[PDB]
């Protein structure tokens, strides 16, 4: 049923509300060779009234993407504003939506992957319900409803106990699967919020993978919206 994935969704996305702010220490894995480069990151999200979230990447290591980093403002409805900061030159760059499908800095993730999840940009179907990982799930497609999305669909494990995503796949314009991302080592935050501190994107047809680490998660440290203005960029 459309209403049965609605309600899922709508479940999932209230479960993970009220969390107010975070700042996590990452690290991000490329395995985009024959073999491995890591990078270490800090990533601030804000949670927007009435909107999605805000996100502000900054790469601190090593010395090639010292600096560089990435401002995202989810919108529920229309495109997210996005820009990226390269210190080089120290030009700001906004990331147009028509081109939101792209890698962003040479990873499995692309621009559209690192906005927040928002009920108003699919359309959602629950399949089936499935045991994976050990955990009963719900299995439920959502279609991006942005015909600039790179994909048509993607499918969703969503454990029935705490409404996290356990796996996504993710397929293509054609129809065909691209890429699986996988979430592991969850934990609770406030007695509520759950975050995956390890993170795996594997695309299939090439087949380079992306893992997302964190080392470290505060929650409601203060932020406020001026910290996600575009003018915080060039520091
Ligand atoms: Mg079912």
């Amino acid at each position: 049923n459309a209403e049965k994935g609605l309600e899922i969704a709508q479940e999932r996305k209230a479960r993970d509300e009220g969390w107010g702010d975070s700042i996590a220490t990452m690290e991000m894995i490329l395995k985009n060779a024959q073999e491995s480069s890591t990078r270490l990151m800090r990533l601030k999200s804000l949670e927007v009234e009435g909107d999605g979230d805000k996100g502000l990447t900054i790469f601190d290591q090593p010395r090639d993407v010292t600096g560089t980093a990435f401002l995202n403002h989810s919108h529920t409805i229309g495109a997210d504003d996005q820009w990226l900061y390269l210190p080089a030159l120290k030009r700001v760059k906004r990331i147009s939506s028509r081109n939101k499908s792209g890698p962003f800095m040479g990873s499995e993730f692309a621009y559209e992957d690192l906005s927040s999840f928002e009920i108003e940009k699919y359309r959602f179907n629950h399949l089936k319900d499935e045991k994976f990982n050990g955990q009963d799930v719900f299995v439920l497609e959502q279609i991006p409803t942005d015909k600039n999305s790179g994909y048509t669909k993607q499918v969703v494990w969503l454990d029935k106990a705490h409404y996290r995503p356990l796996k996504v796949e993710f397929y293509d314009r054609k129809g065909a699967l691209l890429k699986t991302l996988t979430f592991a080592n969850y934990k609770q935050y406030l007695d509520k919020y759950w975050r995956a501190h390890t993170m795996a994107m594997t695309n299939h047809q090439t087949g380079k993978s992306t893992e997302l680490n964190t080392s470290d998660l505060r929650f409601q440290t203060g932020l406020e919206e001026n910290d996600f203005n575009k003018n915080v960029l060039k520091r």
